[PDB]
């Protein structure tokens, strides 16, 4: 029973189905002047649609990555750099991924001035915060739209509102697409990270989608493919594959989100009746994918190694940046366990769990002086 | 007949079957602490094996990238920022790719001193120039191991020589790889760039190469991958099919040059029988799978739509910087053709390019005023 889905997902068969063919029979070079060329960029353009009506984006362009991680770098720092005449002033939340955290600091010695945004309990940003320090010459904020470790959805909608076309709203929304709306329009997003595989499409791809007139600096140079913003020969396979997930989420996400939701709180109710178990991140603004629990007492790398003893693949997540965020001490950090769920997950397997998490966590407790 | 293989090339059967199961079956992520995490490191770790085996990099690690773009990017930026305190001069051939040029320019404009390499009528790197304009604040030198354009291969185990230990050494081998001996250690490369699907691996990874001692600043940040140089999940199918194509090429490579070698001169032979033509490139220090020849009074986007409307894929390549390199006139570098050819070439491939260029060329010279 796998319920470590955030860390990594399978391809969906259906998508292996259409990226295929490029791999062997139509394997052109998008920027070649022959058939081969116009068929994959056809592939290419056709793709870039499908992810960009995911997300309501046709007020901006995507812009094809190798994955999430490149996608957060191109938007931070392709961003700040192009735009620094305006100000150098950043605004970054304590949770985001080390995605984006680490190209923030990257910022922070090129002389720019990064402020992170404090979150409470539950890992909410406080908007209050956001609203008292955005300045003149503020000009990228950068606050994920849900947090994939405690499954904390935050209020992207207010904070757009805030910002009142001051200073340009990057979302990584890595977490959340393909589990919640993701309309860029309703979220007010000027730069929107989508990660392929978490949508059951292939590893190695993703993209940052960009509102029409937000302007950015390369990082990746060469060629000038994705308008200039993004050089290399286009991976034609995965940019298929990447763009077959989104027209199947678009299709398909709402039941999935209310499928992977009643098994998540099929776990967390149960889970919450072990004594001196305590949920991480807020009980109801919450991913539906997302199970993130505590237990006094216990080491969470032991519980995942009892689970995996048991055939069962779970996750804990220096202790996580993200919980000492929320104000956890070290020893409640500690004692996590994060079980993620998809596509794949049956009532079986949640079965599986909830027999044998009890044990496990009894087994450790006695260990405990 | 496709002869567009430094475009794009197909994904080798064998390496498709070695990359499903990674998709669909085992797509755990190699950094999660459980049996799916388990065998996806020891799959990344074998594939990082095979690579390195494939180039005697026995003396370096391998760095895995999304392809040659990314990898270059890595070499000349990463590189030059991390040991700038050395010197901030750099030497970089005339003729590189723009994935190697374009992170030159980006150099010069943060203050490094980027000088060009000259070239001659075949586009071979002149060395004397090396040795005259070796400083000691020289801290990179960046030369290509074969030009993909022209096939020609530059002298880099004399480059080598020249610079004796005291600065680095780059070679990008996106163009030798699988087609001439590529010896980490015979041609004294510090960093070495590797292309997965020139070597009919998938699109969309590559490798950099980086000798023991080496230190570069990596330009993805994220989550600490590939040992800190390269941040983000690991994209495991992709990488099992790159070590896979490393594998097979390593064991088949001497005999498809050899291959290669005899279809080129049948076409070299043939078509310069035709009036007025000319081989760009060394005509012996040459790539197997090279001929690129330009004919008087015709343009090359001509000949390759005239050819593609005969269903032959082929290439012309502002003219090209490497033909401008060579010392060609706008008029002459404009009639280019580029023929490439791989491992699915045939003599019936062969055969067929050789009975219709001769009617392209007369038809096109017809029209020429
Ligand atoms: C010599 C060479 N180097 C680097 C690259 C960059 O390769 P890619 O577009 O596969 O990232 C190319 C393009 N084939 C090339 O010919
Ligand atoms: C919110 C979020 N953002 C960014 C990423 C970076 O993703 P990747 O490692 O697929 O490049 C991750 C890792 N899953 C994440 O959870
Ligand atoms: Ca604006
Ligand atoms: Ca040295
Ligand atoms: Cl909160
Ligand atoms: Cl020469």
């Amino acid at each position: 029973a796998y319920f470590d889905y955030t860390s990594a997902k399978p391809v969906d068969e259906r998508i292996l189905e259409a990226m295929l063919p490029y791999m062997t029979e139509s394997f052109g070079n998008p920027s070649s002047v022959h058939s081969y060329g116009f068929k994959a960029r056809e592939a290419v353009q056709e793709a870039r649609e499908k992810v960009a009506k995911l997300v309501n984006g046709g007020g901006g362009t995507v812009v094809f990555t190798s994955g999430a991680t490149e996608a957060n770098n191109l938007a931070i720092i392709g961003y700040a750099m192009r735009n620094a005449r305006k100000g150098k002033h950043i605004l970054v939340s304590a949770v985001e991924h080390m995605s984006v955290i680490n190209p923030a600091k990257f910022l922070q010695k090129q002389g720019f001035e990064v402020e992170y945004i404090p979150v409470g309990k539950y890992g909410e940003v406080d908007v209050s915060f956001i609203d008292q320090k955005l300045r003149d010459d503020t000009i990228l904020v950068s606050v994920q739209h849900a947090n994939n470790e405690i499954g904390t959805i935050q209020p992207v909608e207010e904070i757009s509102e805030v910002l009142a076309g001051k200073a340009a709203l990057h979302i990584d929304a890595t977490a959340s697409v393909g589990q919640i709306e993701v309309d860029v329009e309703k979220i007010g997003a000027d730069m929107l990270t989508i990660s392929s595989n978490d949508i059951y499409g292939p590893k190695g791809v993703g993209a940052l989608w960009i509102r029409k007139e937000a302007k950015l600096q390369p990082v990746i140079l060469g060629g000038g493919q994705e308008n200039g913003l993004r050089s290399g020969s286009e991976n034609v396979p995965s940019i298929v594959g990447f763009g077959k997930a989104a027209e199947i989420t678009a299709m398909e996400w709402r039941e999935e989100a209310e499928r992977l939701r009643r098994l998540r709180d099929r776990i967390i109710d149960n889970v919450l009746k072990i004594e001196e178990s305590y949920l991480n991140g807020h009980p109801e603004k919450r991913l539906p994918n997302n199970v993130n629990v505590r237990f006094s007492y216990i080491e969470g790398e032991s519980i995942v190694l009892s689970l995996d003893m048991a055939g069962i693949q779970a996750s804990t997540g220096q202790p996580s940046h993200v919980l000492m965020a929320c104000g956890l001490k070290h020893e409640e950090a500690h004692g996590t366990l994060l079980l993620t769920l998809g596509r794949y997950n049956t009532d079986e397997d949640v079965d599986r769990l909830l027999e044998v998490l009890p044990g496990v966590i009894e087994r450790l407790r006695s260990m405990s002086p």
